[PDB]
DNA sequence: AGTAGCACGTGCTACT
DNA sequence: AGTAGCACGTGCTACT
C-alpha cells in the first residue's frame, strides 16, 4: 500500500538525513569560529568557505617563505665555506 | 486563510534554502577534489571537512619549518659576521 | 526494481 | 507578531 511505501522511503531519507546532520557537526567542529558554539547550517558553510579561502592563502605565503629562507640559507652556508677556506 | 499563510511561509523558506544551495555551490567550489564536478551535499560537507584537516596540519608544519629555517639563518648570519671579523 | 538525492511543503520551537 | 531554523514527509529524476 501506499502507507507502507512512505514509510520504506521515509526510513530511508531519515538514516541519510542523519549522516548529514554528523556532517555539519564534523564540519562546524573543524572551524575554530564555530567550534563548541551552535551554529547554523547556512554559517557553517560560509565560515568553513571563507576559513578555507584563509588557509589557502596563509598556506600558500608560508610556502613562500619556506623557499625564501632556504635560498637564503643556501647562500649564508656557501658564505661560511667560503670564508672557512681562509685564515 | 491557512492556503495564504502557507504560501508566505514556504516563499520566505524557498528564499532561505535557495541561500543555502549558493553557499553549498560557493563551499564546492573551494575544494580542489570538488571543484567544476557535481557533487552530492553528503560529499561537500565530508570532503571540506577533510581538506580543513589536511590544511591545518600542512600550515603547522609549513610553520614549524619556518621557524627552524629562521633559527638556522640566525646561526649563520652570525658565524658569517664572526667569520668577516678575521682575516 | 530499488534508492540516492534533491526541490518543495509543513508544522513546531525559539528567537526577535 | 513575525520569522529563522530545523525535523520530518513527499514525489519526482536519475542513477544502479
Amino acid at each position: 500500500h501506499m502507507a507502507d511505501k512512505r514509510a520504506h522511503h521515509n526510513a530511508l531519507e531519515r538514516k541519510r538525513r542523519d549522516h548529514i546532520k554528523d556532517s555539519f557537526h564534523s564540519l562546524r567542529d573543524s572551524v575554530p569560529s564555530l567550534q563548541g558554539e551552535k551554529a547554523s547550517r547556512a554559517q557553517i558553510l560560509d565560515k568553513a568557505t571563507e576559513y578555507i579561502q584563509y588557509m589557502r592563502r596563509k598556506n600558500h605565503t608560508h610556502q613562500q617563505d619556506i623557499d625564501d629562507l632556504k635560498r637564503q640559507n643556501a647562500l649564508l652556508e656557501q658564505q661560511v665555506r667560503a670564508l672557512e677556506k681562509a685564515r
